[PDB]
């Protein structure tokens, strides 16, 4: 009972504008947990916070104001960011992605399920848990996008560059579910070769013209297998209309096609 609400702040997680976040550990039962301190949009993520409940989405345990300062709570995810598995210009193996892309759809099903998107997701946003559990992270650019069962158009600029659907640099006005299937694809396409396609999907970005003209014997697209290069050929799609959605991912062939064994099991012989 006593010094149970007791935490230690033992190292630094992440350090940003919006403030910083402390590994904190309980004095009392040594649980581990993220602290979000915000020097104070804020009671926007907490509310966001507050409807999530999935395992592939950072866990929120509530929150905290003393004065001017907010602490939030969040679930710790001792693998670090999916960024760091990452090899510059290689990527991971291939079924090691296909799990993190199978845990990143489950996610984004989830939020887009309960009208929520993202707005940023990128291999910095996506923490892994000791047995490398992909969970969704920070939702500070996070909005509904449904709500009564109505949908509401977007029109506001979010994300990371990189990462962004080019409707959101063409359109007044975008849906916000192809907006996250297109950011996934380039988390895909990152996995996979260990590089970034363009600055910026624009027509003025000579690599996204490229794509666009299906010169795939160019990186990053060289380095990734014929089977998931067909998806991202259908995620990567300029018209967010005709883009693929994630109910159809799900039916894909590189999607749905057997590569990767479970986690290492202890085993004896005779
Ligand atoms: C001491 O470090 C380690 O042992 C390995 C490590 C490194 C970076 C992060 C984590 C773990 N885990 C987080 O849960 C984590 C939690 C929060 C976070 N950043 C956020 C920023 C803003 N809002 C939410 C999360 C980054 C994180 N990455």
């Amino acid at each position: 009972v006593p010094f149970v609400e007791d935490w230690d702040l033992v190292q630094t997680l992440g350090e940003g504008a919006y403030g910083e976040v402390q590994l904190a550990v309980n004095r009392v039962t040594e649980e581990a947990v993220a602290v979000k301190i915000v020097d104070m949009n804020i009671k926007k993520e907490i509310c966001i916070n507050k409807m999530l409940n999935h395992e592939n989405v950072v866990k929120f345990y509530g929150h905290r104001r003393e004065g001017n300062i907010q602490y939030l709570f969040l679930e710790y995810c001792s693998g670090g960011e999916l960024f760091d598995r990452i090899e510059p210009d290689i990527g991971m193996p291939e079924p090691d992605a296909q799990r993190f892309f199978h845990q990143l759809m489950a996610g984004v099903v989830y939020l887009h399920g309960i009208g929520i998107t993202h707005r940023d997701i990128k291999p910095e946003n996506l923490l892994l848990d000791e047995r490398d559990n992909l969970k969704i992270s920070d939702f500070g650019l996070a909005t509904v996008f449904r709500y009564n069962n109505r949908e509401r158009l977007l029109n506001k600029m979010c994300g990371t560059l990189p990462y962004v659907a080019p409707e959101l640099l063409k359109r007044r006005e975008f849906h916000a579910e192809p907006v996250d299937v297109w950011s996934c694809g380039i988390v895909l396409t990152a996995m996979l070769a260990g590089e970034l396609p363009w600055d910026q999907p624009s027509d003025s970005c000579q690599e996204y013209s490229d794509w666009k003209e299906k010169k795939t014997y160019l990186n990053p697209w060289k380095k990734i297998d014929s089977a998931p290069l067909a998806l991202l050929h259908k995620i990567l799609v300029e018209n967010p209309s005709a883009r693929i959605t994630i109910p159809d991912i799900k039916k894909d062939r590189w999607y749905n096609k057997p590569l990767k064994k479970g986690a290492k099991r202890p085993r004896v012989t005779s």
